[PDB]
């Protein structure tokens, strides 16, 4: 565990993280994909061996000794708001199980279902709150990665609000 488990946010490419493991915003088929998934494929391509897994689950594959946790959020183009919300919460619960099993002291995590799987909606609050629900009972240092300057400010404010 980290000696004082914390949440932080960084605005940078998650492929350049400084944590002991990474969560991929994966597709169910283990394909290279686009966005976070393509950057993860370029950095850790070995981790895509038998990485395919259903929506709402996470599957870890080692790149050397570095763990890549493939977490499959729902595509809100295809899911109803209600079923989508359930699967998005479940994907994060499976990430917390993996992070705990691996015994890491830190994890780099993107906001699942906020990019091409968002169904064209702003899902910052929805995705972040499901992230907190899952990860609050873990003792890893969590570092959330984002691209957008306004998202960095909103994520920082939400972390600081809890103190
Ligand atoms: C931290 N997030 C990201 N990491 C890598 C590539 C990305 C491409 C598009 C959007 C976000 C990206
Ligand atoms: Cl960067
Ligand atoms: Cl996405
Ligand atoms: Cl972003």
């Amino acid at each position: 565990g980290a000696m004082a488990p914390s949440y932080r946010v960084k605005r940078m490419d998650i492929a350049k993280n400084d944590e002991e493991c990474v969560v991929n915003a994966a597709n169910p088929r283990g394909l290279p994909g686009d966005g976070v998934c393509k950057a993860v494929y370029k950095k850790w391509p070995e981790s895509f061996k038998n990485s395919a897994t259903p929506v709402g689950t996470a599957k870890t594959v080692m790149c050397g000794t570095y763990p890549v946790i493939h977490a499959v959020g729902p595509n809100f183009s295809n899911y109803t708001e209600s079923e989508g919300d359930r699967e998005l919460a479940a994907a994060y619960r499976e990430v917390a199980k993996e992070v705990t099993r691996l015994g890491v002291n830190s994890v780099a995590i993107p906001l699942l279902s906020t990019g091409v799987y968002s169904g064209g909606k702003d899902r910052l609050t929805q995705s972040l709150n499901h992230l907190f629900t899952a990860m609050d009972s873990t003792d890893a240092d969590v570092v959330i990665y984002c691209r957008d300057k306004e998202w960095e400010k909103k994520i920082s404010e939400a972390i600081q609000m809890r103190t």
